[PDB]
């Protein structure tokens, strides 16, 4: 296979014992100066930018041919293509939304609105407040249905109710907008203007009502648990059954996030008359629906949204707004279509392969553990053991075949798409959780371990150069992606991941010895980056960074046993001059390749848990006994620390 290494990237200049980074990633550094709009500019941030244009061309290549009706390539293209179809958007007008608007006007009854949000709710919108059905913070096996404050067209309460000039030209661009939108559906400027106050009247007093961001963020205080006749006796106004059936959810219990939100809700249906309601519920529709139909429509939309709220000065091309829909709406349809192109399945069968060569390898070191108890041995290995293990793309992928896609109108699919997902999440109500569904895509560019499930998602998207190369041997990828997943392997078991059980459950399951030895062990790294200066005369910060750095070491212990342990019994072959022990460590450093601003060097050290890219190397490397073997490093290098002064925590 190919050596993945690179002599671009190298500075062969530099002394491996001296700075290990610049030998590996100078060249990288070189070739790729910062162009001014950035700060840092690494391998990861390339390979981000690679992976946008493939989504690009890939969605263009579909929609440049018709496929078979129903297949997922069909879905894709003609979704781009009517999200395209300008002439017909514009002809088209305000007509597609006119079923909505027709139905909320023949709302008669306070009572009816039961069934009614919820079938808005069906359609992506969210009038009064949000639901969400997710595993239960309490009970990490079941799903719970909860509410949510919700509600408000801006999005944040402080808009509505902050009384300094910046805030109030705000609340009345918003209100010159809803006026003028109401006039793009027809309705005449008195109506507009009448309608728009009913909006902000129930909007204000729903955004007084709400908690700031700040507070709503801990899932286990904005957790209320109830039965729906709870529910019932709380919020009167509403007809729990008829919403929840309305919904096809079935169940017992569910979780008010947030209380007085609701109470709000209850007393602004018993307060404002039904026309003011019906003019809250044709400002949802219309504001949900302006992506989506004419030009003018999206321009006024952007005017206020993009201009006036966001400070953009120009709108995104069309191209680029009908591929963010087919790519959010329908996401994991492209990334069956993404994998056949760029990730086929030996390619997750040889990475499967070597996460579980990795758990082999972690599970051979934790019985090794000089800081852990026998028990808590057994319970590690059968924690990692459990580790649910979701590589490439899904085993079990979302059926599209309800999800029909058809030239009637963009609205009309971005409508049936949004019904495919939300009748996907209310299923769940009823259900156990399931851990084989995907929370990712495919084409994701991001990768974790995640405490409260034990499970490790590492998307296609992620496992492309420089982290991953099929056509490179196993040197290049034990050394890169074999040492970023052992590192988030550890998260299961160190600091944070022994707060929580194989199923993701709250349970502290270290000793006090346990605990006690780990500080012990870890003192010895976070006490060695605190002497690191990252710039003259400034210091790591060996305590902040300590989560990162213990994770580091032990990903590259874990994949430098495992990559031993897979190339047991075959012929050596230096690559470039390099021995495999050698490509590994090189692998490796290109996967922390950077460019970072003097400035930002200062910035990061303040804010940012994760060790700098150059100290993710230098630092590490000095801890690990086959870096010195493989790079014949000695007494005599300024990288060396003696064997009794090294990490020893994994
Ligand atoms: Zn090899
Ligand atoms: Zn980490």
């Amino acid at each position: 296979d190919d050596v993945g290494i690179r002599i671009e990237n190298l500075d062969t200049t530099a002394n491996p014992g001296t700075d290990f980074y610049q030998y590996a990633c100078g060249g990288w550094i070189k070739n790729h100066p910062l162009t001014g709009e950035y700060s840092r500019f690494g391998s990861f941030d390339k390979l981000s930018e690679d992976n946008r244009e493939q989504l690009k061309s890939l969605i263009e290549e579909i929609a440049g041919k018709e496929h078979e009706h129903g297949t997922v390539a069909q879905k894709i293209g003609d979704l781009y293509n009517i999200a395209m179809d300008s002439t017909k958007l514009n002809a088209d007008g305000t007509s597609p939304l006119k079923p909505w608007l027709d139905k909320i006007a023949t709302l008669n009854d306070k009572a009816e609105l039961s069934t009614f949000l919820a079938e808005m709710k069906l359609s992506g919108m969210s009038p009064f407040f949000s639901v969400y059905v997710d595993a239960d913070v309490m009970d990490s096996k079941k799903n719970i249905f909860s509410t949510y404050q919700g509600g408000l067209s801006l999005g944040q309460r402080d808009y509505y109710l902050e009384e300094d000039e910046s805030t109030m030209k705000i609340r009345n661009e918003f209100k010159n907008h809803v006026v003028k939108m109401f006039e793009l559906f027809g309705i005449p400027g008195e109506q507009a203007q009448r309608q728009m106050e009913d909006v902000m009247r129930i909007e204000t007093r729903l955004a007084k009502s709400h908690f700031d961001k700040v507070k709503t963020r801990d899932p286990y205080a904005n957790y209320h648990k109830m039965t729906v006749d709870e529910l019932q006796k709380l919020v009167p106004n509403i007809d729990w059954t008829k919403f929840l059936a309305a919904l096809n959810v079935q169940i017992k219990e569910l979780s008010v996030s947030q209380e007085e939100p609701m109470v709000e809700v209850n007393k602004l249906i018993a307060e404002e008359p039904l026309n003011a309601i019906r003019s809250y519920l044709s400002w949802k529709a219309i504001d949900h629906a302006a992506s989506y139909l004419s030009d003018e429509i999206y321009a006024q939309n952007f005017e206020f949204y993009g201009k006036v709220l966001s400070g953009k000065t120009e709108m995104q091309p069309r191209w680029k707004r009908a591929q963010a829909s087919v790519n959010d709406c329908l996401g994991e349809a492209v990334g069956q279509l993404y994998v056949a192109k760029y990730f086929p399945p030996e390619a997750k069968e040889r990475m499967v392969n070597l996460v579980h060569n990795l758990q082999n390898a972690y599970a051979e070191r934790i019985r090794n553990l000089d800081w852990m108890g026998d028990s808590t041995k057994a319970k590690a290995i059968d924690k990692l053991n459990a580790f649910y293990v979701k590589i490439g793309y899904p085993d079990k992928w979302k059926d599209y075949t309800s999800l029909e896609i058809k030239k009637d109108s963009y609205f009309a699919n971005i409508e049936r798409a949004v019904q495919f997902a939300m009748r996907e999440m209310l299923d769940k109500a009823a259900k156990p959780v399931d851990r084989d569904e995907w929370y990712m895509t495919p084409q994701t560019v991001n990768a974790y371990y995640n405490p409260t499930t034990n499970e490790i998602c590492f998307p296609a998207g992620i496992l492309q150069y420089p982290f991953f190369d099929m056509n490179a041997d196993d040197a290049f990828n034990y050394g890169a992606i074999g040492v970023v997943i052992g590192h988030e392997m550890t998260h299961g078991f160190d600091d944070q991941g022994r707060q929580f059980d194989k199923d993701g459950n709250l349970k502290d399951w270290w000793t006090a010895s346990d605990a006690e030895k780990f500080q012990e062990r870890a003192k010895v790294m976070s006490d060695f980056f605190d002497n690191i200066e990252v710039a003259p005369g400034v210091h790591a910060n060996g305590k902040f960074t300590l989560g990162e750095t213990l994770a580091d070491y032990g990903g590259l212990q874990i994949s430098y046993q495992a990559f031993k342990n897979a190339i047991a019994g075959k012929t050596l072959e230096n690559k470039l001059g390099f021995t495999p022990d050698q490509r590994f460590f090189l692998a490796y450093a290109g996967v922390w390749a950077g460019n970072i601003r003097d400035e930002e060097i200062l910035r990061r050290t303040k804010t940012d848990p994760h060790a700098l890219g150059k100290w993710r190397v230098d630092g590490e490397l000095p801890h690990i006994d086959a870096w010195y073997q493989a790079f014949g490093i000695t007494e005599n290098s300024p990288m060396y620390i003696a064997k009794e002064k090294r990490v020893t925590i994994w």
